[PDB]
């Protein structure tokens, strides 16, 4: 049983507040859903701060 899998929860609780951080690219936002859980949603946004900039 892991429905939750899917995740498309913290992808929008996440990007409400991080679009306003200033980073507006896509390729981090639409990459947002593939993450697994909360913790990767958040850990994605944690990787812009290297992988990006």
């Amino acid at each position: 049983t892991i429905d939750q899998w899917l995740l498309k929860n913290a992808k929008e609780d996440a990007i409400a507040e991080l679009k306003k951080a200033g980073i507006t690219s896509d390729f981090y936002f639409n990459a947002i859903n593939k993450a697994k859980t909360v913790e990767e949603v958040n850990a994605l946004k944690n990787e812009i701060l290297k992988a990006h900039a």
